[PDB]
């Protein structure tokens, strides 16, 4: 979209000579969209006196008369990359091993030279509280289990019936239990994310030459590169000078994951490669010092000194681990709901959308789908400008609402879940044209969706990736909620439009029954 | 504000025929403000050869000569809506019931067939640790309470004096206590908020016809609608083609509530106010999702049963920090001129009425944006010649004062623990609907700068800032009269009125422990 | 950068008379950069009929013929200020005092009239659980310490050997311990931060008068002031009318510190003044009610009722305090890593960059380094406009990568740490010109860096402050990673460029050795 165009006299005072020099250039300001990956528009600058701003006619090394300077602009796919900062490692699933010693002895002493669990060591020094804790059957439980049946739980399901082992309970040796903490061989590295940084590269293609026909005689293509890192560039010789000013505000802000911790499997039916097994967790799920129970990174001190530990069930204090959060999210997928810890809760179902990134192995970035119009200013030493835009018709070749990861299509669960709109369009023209995809005039209590733009090659089909997220703002269950999907060509004309119908199932809640 | 205007030759290559077609249109780029709800400006495009871009003179079906094409733009009120995702339910106030059995027996066994508290059940299976815990008076406390007075607390205020019940303590039956967890009948649904999405709709009114006088002869009004969902539209026939490019960056960013949990009262199937008045928005550090933590929203049976030294602690221990507690705590902050920390009205500034003007569904949440969010719109008309017609009407500041949260008292606030709210009354004294800009500047020392606000006021009507401006001070001292200058600008940046706003700040207060 | 310029007929209908009035003004829209603090560009408006829009020739009170109206724009340094909201106070380091009474008595009763620790008081009422807790040596430990050596830890390192004190253990008096909680005399005030607000002031200098030479005959300089608080202004009389529209989106977003708590030392080899001792903590490090252990603000109830408290080490439950987090971050500085709690983790090493702020004593703001181009619209009653920009060459006079606070330069630790790029440039011209500093064409797995702009006075040297943060997206250890640092003058020409080489050391991780 061209915003401003006109002539301007840019005078430059050379700082060494303090000397003035003025030229009248054409200053065009136009935006570049996120989904604008093809050369659909072109800027043509009328060039008088070609070659070396009229000519000396005619070895001779002179100049030619007239030709148009063609300029187009594309933008690489937009990503939101976060910088990583390592913090600490975490175990996939810490496991408690219960030992029932053969000689009915158990030692968890703090200065115990050799406990029945054994000491860990971070080097030559042994780690505190790594020796677990012991459990003995109380006199009250030996009394109950002998005559009747003890109603008090033991962590090792101890049998304290006197008849179960009379020859040793008589001599005071009661049944004992050892509870040691072990680590899964699978470790994870936890990196704290940073501030989001928009990353892209605008490609400015400039070609200078020697009813409906506009034939091109020999041109020489030159490509400029603009971006946040290099927000300006100039063409060969000194004709075109560009400058990236910045983007406009995004209508739907980025997800607030700046203060979360990215879990990456520490390397030593197969697991999927790259970031498929990655996770991104809030700090309320973690214990950095390891002194808290039922958190990622629970340590020895938390497991050894848990209150009434011998009276609790096995594996207590060891919940909420990376393996638990993973298995929990997989359950949410089977129920049409969105994961809460897997990084695919932003992609919408597939990990393939996150491998198109061009960063290093230890990097994280989400594909931006909101509108981010970057403003570029072109200043050419050529008076006369014209915009040439391709208009190709299109057709919506398919639209449907599907749950997370496409486990089932047609609808989702009202407020606990959300839907994902996959839209298939096809360029029916013979040229590469830009398109705008909008969802509007929905039924009641349906959340508005921001439009998306697709640059489709001629005769090719395209699809929204990642798809649009669809919510509903009530908890009822409707059989056919409606929305209108419209396909706009360039310069804002509707080439095709259909009505998208979907169901929402009612929401479900917890309940406790009192007695 | 008009930004760019000029002529441009837009050539369109029809993709089916690969055929070129060029036209010279006027491309105007202008911004639309957040608080711009009235038609104060108008763009007039000189239209030669009316009707069907000169005419064939003269059934005839021909064209007329000349008239101006009038175009205006308004913007709906701006909101920041967050998508909800349900997580779990939470009880308004879990209550501990203390039982003192008549037969002095108490059973909290894990496999106990029938405990003195009873098992809950999530269906047909009974919930673990729902049977509470029992307490017995230790031998040490029976020894103290019999002769002197025991200094050790019991959760049930047990009387373990032997003389208080000798016939049963002698046969070993000591006084016992049962501590069961119960739930308030009022439940709450907790929805995790999502990413903020700016939502609005720009209304482009276009009317084509067919000293100071500019009379309108018959016009036909056509309204276009642009927004984030539909960022472009075209008029009837093919005269005007619009496109919404986006907004500019906001100077004061939105509140970071993306990862918080919205608490909504769960319906049952002196009265409370309707809609979101009873809603709350909490940080995840106030919650226990698994319920295995004490003194958090959603504390479960396992946390209450296995609390360390539970029988030695006071009643209702581990049951603090609940939805009822956080609510009653915020109400106390209101009575002390401070701002709530959990009620969603801590963003509105005092009144819930500002949040019911939203047009979303029953289960939605949105805050009214007050920062400048200037959206850029590009107009391209097939009519060469353009003119901007803006209404300028004078105004007067009819009132300005600093008030605490919810207007419990005006005149000032508490320095750093609290903040003030600036209510400003203005009145359009002209006969036309003009736009205005409201600024607070040239303040005294250590006063935080405030971003300006814009008000579109109907002719002869009075307007007011809603929600009011939030005012802070960057020191902890107590001043009797801090000053700021409130200025009212008409359109095209002229000061019609200005007054000096004076307010006091009380000194901040801090906690203190006296050791012994 | 000038974006749009042209003529526009702005008609104004006076609301009182309903009367029309039209004038044709020049509407220039141009951006103002973040680092643009000098008058490098200038807008010159051709003014016909000077003095009072041709003249009446010739007391006379008439007008002159012709002169140019010079207009320049600068922007103050950009800051992101956060509003503070006080919450509660916190102690620098709560300390546990262990008492061993001479008479072997210990009382921690709830209704105890006078305990061996003593009651605190918030006024006239005494604070609950302020009397600490007592510890007695169990019969099991007296049995072990008498014959052999007890392997169970006591919090007071108690000696329960019967022979160590036989005359009192015989009469039942066992060794006892008192554990009271005390507070460091240094307190801290904790303020919850608010939403970030961009704060700046654009200075519009307008002076109206009355080969390379352009001499100035007497002008009168007038300065306008625009900003978020006052986004518009008009010149003396009614010539120029300005309006600040807003900034463009920032490419690298601000750090998400909105919901954190700022710790400020509560006033009564010396510490540096202002914010040098300040800290900014996540709410997961705090206990507001004080009922949690090993957190900032741990209270009496947490310390008194800690499970197995008498069996734990001294100072247990009292970790993770403001003194601990401070001493921990200082250790990260000595290891080339970035602090996690000190507010200097955003500045990059020096506190001097945070004292240039102009706020009150209780305020907090970070210097914005991302591009924030503000759009300003100028409308002058003078047809004819010209842009005069100074171009002075520059030279990169130094570039190096240094760890946090400059503890050592040359490189950093790959993912646990980050580097900081200090760049020295010098204006070699005789005029004040603007510059653009870019880092591009890096080696593999190097994170992209957004460009920065420097306004340098003539003949003066400038430096990046705060320096650019440099990350790497892999965990390997390389001896010489390369990037290209380029220096652009105004209107986008490369005056100087060098290649910046640096090393990255491999990352380090935790490890537990099992037994
Ligand atoms: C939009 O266009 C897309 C194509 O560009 C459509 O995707 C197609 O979806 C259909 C089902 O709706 C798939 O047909 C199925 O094919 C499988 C076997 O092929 C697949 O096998 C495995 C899965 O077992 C998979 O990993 C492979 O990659 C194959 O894709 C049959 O068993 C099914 O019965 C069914 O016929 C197409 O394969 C798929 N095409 C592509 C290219 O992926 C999409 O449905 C369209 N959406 C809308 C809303 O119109
Ligand atoms: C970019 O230019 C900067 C100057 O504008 C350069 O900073 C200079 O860095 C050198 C070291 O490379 C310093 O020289 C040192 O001086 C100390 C003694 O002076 C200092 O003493 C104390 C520290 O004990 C300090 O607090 C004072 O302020 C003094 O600065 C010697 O003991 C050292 O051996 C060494 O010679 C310069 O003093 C310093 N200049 C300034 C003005 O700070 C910077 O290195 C340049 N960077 C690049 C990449 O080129
Ligand atoms: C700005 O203008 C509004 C009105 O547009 C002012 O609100 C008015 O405030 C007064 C109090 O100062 C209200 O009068 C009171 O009414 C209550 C009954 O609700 C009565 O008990 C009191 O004795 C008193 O009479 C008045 O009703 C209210 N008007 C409206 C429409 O709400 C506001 O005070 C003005 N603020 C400034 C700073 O000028
Ligand atoms: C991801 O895959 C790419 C190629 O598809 C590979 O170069 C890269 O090393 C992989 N990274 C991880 C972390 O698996
Ligand atoms: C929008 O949909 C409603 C049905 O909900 C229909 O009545 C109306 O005509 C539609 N309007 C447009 C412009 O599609
Ligand atoms: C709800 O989901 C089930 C499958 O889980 C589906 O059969 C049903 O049709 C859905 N509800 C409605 C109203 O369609
Ligand atoms: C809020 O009030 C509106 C009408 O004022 C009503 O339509 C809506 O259902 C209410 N929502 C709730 C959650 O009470
Ligand atoms: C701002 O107010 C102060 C009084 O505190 C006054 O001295 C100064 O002149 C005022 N400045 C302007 C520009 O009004
Ligand atoms: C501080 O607040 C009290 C009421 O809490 C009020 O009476 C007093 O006037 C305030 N301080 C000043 C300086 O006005
Ligand atoms: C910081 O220093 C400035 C002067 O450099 C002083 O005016 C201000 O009071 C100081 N603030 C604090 C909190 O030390
Ligand atoms: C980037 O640097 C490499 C040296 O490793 C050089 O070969 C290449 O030409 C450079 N590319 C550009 C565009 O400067
Ligand atoms: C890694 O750091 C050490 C000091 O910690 C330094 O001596 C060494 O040079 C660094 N690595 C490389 C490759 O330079």
């Amino acid at each position: 979209e061209v915003i401003a165009s006109g002539r301007l006299e840019k005078c430059v005072v050379d700082g060494v000579t303090e000397e003035l020099d003025c030229q009248e250039k054409v200053v065009v300001t136009l935006t570049v969209g996120n989904g604008q990956s093809l050369q659909t528009e072109a800027l043509e600058f009328s060039l008088s006196c070609l070659n070396s701003d009229c000519p000396c006619s005619c070895t001779c090394a002179c100049r030619d008369l007239a030709a148009p300077l063609r300029v187009s602009l594309t933008k690489s796919p937009l990503w939101a990359s976060y910088p990583l900062q390592y913090l600490s490692s975490f175990n996939w699933k810490p496991l408690e091993v219960i030992l029932r010693p053969s000689n009915k002895v158990c030692k968890d002493g703090d200065w115990e030279d050799s406990p029945t669990c054994g000491w860990f060591s971070q080097g030559g020094v042994r780690v505190a509280d790594s020796q677990g804790f012991c459990c003995e059957c109380s006199s009250s439980q030996v009394w109950d289990d002998t005559f009747g049946s003890s109603k008090e739980r033991t962590r090792a399901n101890l049998d304290c019936d006197f008849w179960s082992d009379p020859l040793d309970i008589l001599i005071g040796r009661k049944p004992v239990s050892a509870h040691c903490l072990t680590f899964d061989p699978q470790w994870y590295s936890g990196y704290e994310l940073g501030a989001a940084s928009l990353q892209f590269e605008i490609a400015i293609t400039v070609e200078v030459p020697t009813q409906f026909l506009s034939p091109p005689a020999p041109s020489t293509r030159e490509v400029l590169h603009l971006g946040p890192s290099v927000p300006l560039a100039s063409s060969a010789s000194r004709l075109l000078s560009a400058k990236l000013l910045g983007d406009l505000a995004m209508y739907t802000q980025l997800p607030a994951i700046s203060n979360q911790v990215l879990m990456v499997p520490q390397p030593p039916d197969a697991l999927a490669t790259n970031r498929s097994a990655w996770m991104l967790l809030d700090k309320t799920m973690l214990s950095m010092d390891g002194l808290a129970c039922d958190k990622v990174g629970t340590g020895f001190s938390a497991f050894r000194y848990q209150p009434s530990g011998c009276g609790r069930a096995p594996q207590a204090c060891l919940s909420g681990q990376l393996k638990d959060l993973w298995e929990a999210d997989l359950a949410r997928i089977a129920d049409g709901r969105v994961p809460l810890y897997m990084i695919t809760r932003f992609t919408g179902g597939s990990d393939t959308t996150l491998q198109s990134f061009s960063g290093g192995p230890l990097s994280f970035a989400l594909p931006v789908t909101s509108h981010s119009q970057s403003l570029v200013t072109l200043s050419v030493a050529a008076d006369g400008v014209r915009l040439v835009t391709n208009r190709s018709p299109g057709k919506i070749t398919g639209a449907a609402v599907c749950r997370f990861a496409g486990t089932s299509c047609g609808g989702f669960e009202a407020v606990a879940a959300r839907g994902y709109i996959y839209v298939n369009i096809t360029n029916t023209g013979r040229l590469d044209s830009d398109y705008t995809l909008t969802v509007s005039n929905c039924s009641s209590n349906v959340r508005p969706i921001e439009a998306r733009t697709l640059a489709v090659r001629a005769g090719s089909a395209a699809s929204l990736d990642p798809p649009m997220e669809l919510y509903v703002e009530d908890q009822a269950a409707a059989a056919a909620r409606t929305c209108t999907v419209s396909l706009y060509d360039s310069v804002g004309a509707v080439t095709d439009s259909l009505t998208l119908s979907f169901y929402t199932n009612a929401t479900q809640l917890h309940h406790h029954h009192h007695h």
